[PDB]
């Protein structure tokens, strides 16, 4: 995935409820740094929702493929409302986008 594609997917659909940056605010949406290698739920200062806590999974690039292609349906319960993305290629940009942003 192109890093440069990816982050003008995130700056489009994801920036509205969450930032990337060490030490960057929750919004709607928790801050997403550290992301990668960390179970569900766990970023310092956020409250989840049980589901969001509980679904137990570490998030990867599996993990992340799956989930941003329909939110809902891979955490029943989230009150993340989005839609998802439908294109296999732009959640391969987001997410190599997210590898690099949320460890700096
Ligand atoms: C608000 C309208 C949001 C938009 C747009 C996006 N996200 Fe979100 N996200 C939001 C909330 C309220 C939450 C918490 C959900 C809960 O049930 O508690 C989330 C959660 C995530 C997560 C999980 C974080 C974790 O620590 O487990 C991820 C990985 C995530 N969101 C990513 C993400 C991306 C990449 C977005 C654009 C494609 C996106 N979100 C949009 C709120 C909102």
């Amino acid at each position: 995935g192109d890093v440069e594609k990816g982050k003008k997917i995130f700056v489009q659909k994801c920036a509205q409820c969450h930032t990337v940056e060490k030490g960057g605010k929750h919004k709607t949406g928790p801050n997403l740094h550290g992301l990668f290698g960390r179970k569900t739920g766990q970023a310092p200062g956020f409250t989840y929702t049980d589901a969001n806590k509980n679904k137990g999974i570490t998030w990867k690039e599996e993990t992340l493929m799956e989930y941003l292609e329909n939110p809902k349906k891979y955490i029943p319960g989230t009150k993340m409302i989005f839609a998802g993305i439908k294109k296999k290629t732009e959640r391969e940009d987001l997410i190599a986008y997210l590898k690099k942003a949320t460890n700096e």
